[PDB]
């Protein structure tokens, strides 16, 4: 068995605190909160004002205790008896399978938003880069026109020199003259 | 269940004494005997000293404490509690078989006894029977044997008359002299 | 432990046995001659048992394996309740039997005081026939003893007549003397 | 409630069971298959089953007449020994069950922190990307006006040696004037 506090869920051994509404709790939280006037199940809150609602019992009951408790009791009292503390035990079992079957469904709903979240991010990732991509094939366009207007310019400088040559050629000779 | 008590065998109902020796008592007996330090079980005069060798149980319990008492406990435990307690009434139920099947015993030899005694006196008194028949016929012998007698003084008084008379008539034939 | 249901067997049940769900047991052949029948009648209170699981022929020693296997599967609840239903069988077998011995008891009992009547009623006709033998005793001693004191007074007169017939005689010879 | 026990099976089992003497509980489609071999081995414990007893074909929601009579007519004794052992043999599958479950859950807590590693090792690639479309960025930023800075340089150089030119030509004319 474990604590019924949400809080502890240790597993039990020696004392523990049983309740009439299906719950046990450990030593130490259940004499702590099933000691004061108000008693209220740490589990489910329901309001406990009965003596027998509470018992301190003892889950490794001694041998004399086991063959003189339900001694002298009819048949069909102890199978009342066994039935309800069975019951007991079944509810018991049926909680810790739901708790961990709810712990398995939160990590999987973690697992999902967190795909989620990544691949938000890479939808993203993947545009900056495309449009990184895009912006630099343009400029590469740019430079390359540019390039060939550096050719002509350099063309044109070069043909301007030759016939500035032939000026000077022609001025000297004049000038010989 | 029935009281352990030879002298009181009475139905057990609320409130009995249960012993680890697997014996049940009623409440006066119960709270008569296990109110001694020195206390010994009355009906199988085992030597009793643990705690738990003397408990005070309720035949009625209610259903909280049906409820509660095996609360949190273990099937495996729960299911030794059932057994012993199961055990402890099988006991008991054979117990009182036995003392059924010796009563049943008791009564048949008392029937033979009466028996031996009815046929003994008839006896007895047949021999007297007979004794006194045996006397009977002996008197009527000796009736008989009287009768008989009285005929032959009858006879003899007879010859007696008649000789008599005869001398009588001789007496008178010599009175006429 | 247990006990045919027949009336007239009650003998100690081990072995193989035959469950009725009339709540009743019988041994291997009240079983066998009775619960072969596809319409079963109860041979202890005649119900018309005609189901299938009406008649079981059951193993009071069962197998070890069997005992582990026949419930295995089984939830906690289902094997609680058919444990309270064997159980109910049980307590009503051993209740017939309590209620039996003790209306045994009783009918001995019964028994019992009847014949400490008859046999006090036959000792009180005996003693009746004792004095009617001791009164018959009585009355032959009384007339015995009136025949005895009869016998003595004739004897008696006899013996008187005898005298007289002597003296008779003796004046006779005196008167013969005379003359 | 209860699962087979085979481990790509697992599935809710209603009715029909095949339970085993190893403690096992299998479906009626996997029981029927594995348990009509001569070499028939239980696919949970590979455990080697040759008895009768330890295989069994029971119904998980027996009716009431089979309850109220299954056990019938043994002593108490005998059905508290059943009961012990049909609750050990739930307890088993629900240890089992239990151990499974928190395997499976360790097991989901690692795959889960993998996850999360493997996320952020591809996040730390998609940033090394982006580092390198903002090097290659700045690489045609630098290239785009050193270019484009020595492209204007030369236009200005070009635009001097023309005007050059014009005063070479406009002194020549003057020297064509005074001849
Ligand atoms: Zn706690
Ligand atoms: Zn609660
Ligand atoms: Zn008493
Ligand atoms: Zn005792
Ligand atoms: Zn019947
Ligand atoms: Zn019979
Ligand atoms: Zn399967
Ligand atoms: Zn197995």
């Amino acid at each position: 068995l474990l604590c019924n506090y949400r809080k502890c869920r240790i597993k039990l051994s020696g004392y523990a605190w049983v309740t009439a509404c299906s719950h046990i709790f450990c030593d130490q939280h259940g004499s702590g909160e099933f000691s004061r006037s108000p008693a209220i199940c740490p589990a489910c809150n329901s309001t406990l004002s009965g003596k027998l609602d509470i018992v301190r019992t003892e889950l490794s009951p001694s041998e004399e205790y086991k063959a003189m408790v339900l001694a002298g009791l009819r048949p069909e009292i102890v199978l009342d008896i066994s039935s309800r503390a069975l019951a007991f035990w079944t509810y018991q079992v049926h909680q810790e399978r739901l708790y961990q079957e709810y712990n398995f469904s939160k990590a999987e709903g973690h697992l999902k938003q967190m795909e989620k979240i990544y691949t938000q991010q890479i939808q993203s990732k993947d545009v900056e880069l495309t449009s990184m991509k895009g912006e630099v094939t343009s400029m590469k366009k740019v430079l390359e026109e540019y390039k060939k207007k550096f050719s002509d310019i350099s063309e044109k400088l070069m043909e301007r020199n030759r016939q500035y040559q032939k000026l000077q050629g022609l001025y000297d000779s004049l000038r010989l003259r």
